[PDB]
Order: structure tokens, then sequence, then C-alpha cells
């Protein structure tokens, strides 16, 4: 059958499989009609940084509702994808539709030479609320690796690298991530609430609002080039392959090929050095009637080592904490020998994959 030559034909090309969201792990997407206006004036504060920015128009719904959608590439994202596909088979998988999946790769792969039709959106995968490995290798998951800005669609499957969530456009979130956790609703139902929100952000202007605000007032500017997320990834995912290449080297000679590696199992291994000792104890951050344990924040942060507490009797070693004036707080600082940081501490230490200094995140 094909799955299993599927494999077999990576293992000889010496690659693996990579699984690669769209919305805000390598584009941000918007409608605000300001990026048109920006784009189209040599002059404007923010036309410099638009100038890779690429549009196209989408007809959408029972109406034919017509939106310019305004795609602003990862900086790097050509050369990423490029080296990446050395030593990865490419993937798309979006919760955009399939219209908007395949409007963004005829930009990013013209001739389909880095994805081909290895592009998976809401029209087929099967569901609108959770990504499923199986959907593409039901049956062995040893060689995918996934990149996505959001841990929560993927359960937090051992497979995936969460990424920084790409915001370019300042202020605007993820456009397609208007039915994430729900049930699916009737169809009518779906295209109303789209064409609403659509509507809205064109009719708002949220980029001009807040650049408007800014000038009211380089720092009066309210786009930006800052992010650096591909040339970090790129060598996490180099790491994952030689990694894997190198077990796999020793597993399938010892067993004379009848076992093999698992990215399932090296990359927890990688992640699990970066908070390993940090025993977290949260204030604040998760909502009053919410179970910690199996919260987001929870279990990103057990993946990468730390452990999480819900009270003092073996006390945290860190103190996450959203509000000052807690008893939490007064106890762990009477206490002593707990850190009392930010939750800024917490995700910017599992996004960098590396434990940052405390003393830059404490609260007041
Ligand atoms: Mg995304």
């Amino acid at each position: 059958r094909l799955e299993s030559e599927n494999v077999k034909r990576l293992r000889q090309e010496k690659r693996l499989s990579l699984i690669v969201d769209l919305d805000q792990t390598i584009i941000h997407a918007t409608v605000d009609p300001t990026v048109g206006e920006w784009m189209s004036d040599p002059g404007n504060v923010n036309y410099d940084v638009l100038r890779d920015v690429r549009s196209f128009n989408l007809q959408e719904g029972p109406s034919g509702y017509t939106s310019c959608y305004y795609i602003k590439f990862r900086p790097g994202l050509a050369q990423f994808l490029q080296k990446i596909s050395e030593l990865y088979e490419l993937h798309i998988y979006t919760m955009g539709t399939k219209a908007y999946a395949k409007e963004v790769a005829k930009i990013i792969d013209p001739t389909g030479k880095l994805f081909q039709d290895r592009v998976l959106s809401a029209d087929d995968s099967g569901s609108l609320a959770q990504k499923s490995l199986r959907r593409l290798f039901p049956c062995d998951t040893s060689m995918v690796v996934v990149i996505d800005d959001r841990g929560d669609v993927w359960d937090w499957n051992p497979n995936l690298i969460k990424v920084v969530p790409y915001e370019f456009f300042v202020g605007i979130g993820d456009i397609n991530s208007n039915f994430l956790g729900s049930n699916r609703e009737a169809l009518e139902e779906q295209n109303k609430e789209r064409v609403t929100a659509l509507e809205l952000q064109k009719s708002e202007r949220p980029l001009a609002k807040q650049q408007n605000a800014l000038l009211e007032d380089p720092s009066h500017t309210l786009l930006h080039n800052r992010d650096h997320e591909l040339e970090r990834l790129e060598k996490v995912l180099k790491d994952i392959h030689a990694v894997y290449y190198e077990e796999e080297n020793d597993i399938s000679s010892r067993s004379g090929n009848h076992k093999h590696a698992n990215v399932g199992l090296i990359i927890p291994k990688m992640k699990q050095k970066v908070l390993k000792g940090c025993r977290l104890l949260f204030s604040g951050v998760i909502p009053l009637g919410v179970d910690v344990l199996s919260s987001d924040i929870a279990k990103w942060a057990m993946s990468f080592g730390a452990e999480v507490v819900l009270d003092f009797s073996v006390p945290p070693t860190h103190l996450i904490a959203a509000k000052i004036r807690t008893e939490k707080v007064k106890k762990a600082v009477s206490m002593g020998n707990i850190k009392v940081v930010k939750l800024n501490w917490l995700t910017e230490s599992l996004s960098q994959w590396k434990r940052l200094p405390e003393s830059d995140y404490l609260l007041y």
C-alpha cells in the first residue's frame, strides 16, 4: 500500500515528514483594507515593511462574499522552506478553507515543487476543531513532525513543535480560528459567522485605528519586522532530523531493520531538558473553576520538563503570578526560596527553548 511505502521511500531519501500550519506559523493574514492603502503609498511609514506582502481575492459563501486577503510571509520563509524541504517532505495542514490554502500555496509554492498537492484544509481534514496526525499517517507516526502556533488543536501531541504565533499585523489575530474547539454548526450558520467577522474587520480598520493612536501620541510606526523565529526553528528541525537518523541507523542495524526510531520519543527528550527541576505553582493565571493540570499552559510547561503543583505542601520553585495582591504571592514571598515571576517568564522561556533569567520577570 501507499503508507508503508512512503515510510520506506522517506528513509531512502533520508527525510522525515513535516506538517506545516499556515496562519500565524509561516504567514499572517488580514482583510483590513488599510494594508492596501499603505502598500500603495511609497511615502507611508509602513510601506517599506509591506513591500513583500502579497494579496489575493476570494469569493466566499452562498452569497459569494468577496474579500481581498493581505498575506505577510514570515521573515526568511523562502530560505527556510528550501533548506527544510531537503530534510523533510512538506505538507500543509490548515483550518482555513481549501480555496484559502490553495491561494497561499500559489504564492509560496508557485510550481508546486515544495508541497505538490499535499495540502489539507478545513474542507477535507475531517474536523473544524482539532488536527490529527492520523489524517495523514494513520498507522505510523514515527517520522512526522508538526510545526504549529497552537498546541491545543493538536492536543499537545509529542510530535508537535509549537512555534511563537506570528503577529505582524498588530492587533489582528487568526482570521481562520472562528470555529476552533466548537461543535459543527450548520453550513448556513458557519457562513453567516465568517462573513460577519470579515465584514467587521474591514469596517473597523483596526490597523488604521492603532496607527492613528500612535501618531497622535520609528516608535510611531505601527508595523515592524522583528521576527527571527524561522532561523531558530530551522536549527531545531535540523537537530531532530539528525538525531532521528542516527538513532534509526543504530536501532535498525541492531534489529535487522525490524525496529525503528520515533520522533515522538526523540522530541520529548529534547524538550524536557529545558525546565527540568522546575516545580510551578500558578496564581491568577488559570480561571477560577478551570482544571489546572489539563490547561494548555500546564501541558505546554510539562512538555518542557516542568512539574506543576497546586499548593505549597511541597514548595514550588516558581510562582507564576498574574496579579500581585494574592495570598499565594504573600505566602511565596514570606516562605522565601520561591521565585515569583510574571507569566511572561514561562511563555518566553518555553518559546525560546531556554530558561530565561527570572530576575528579568519580577512582578512589583
Ligand atoms: Mg495557526
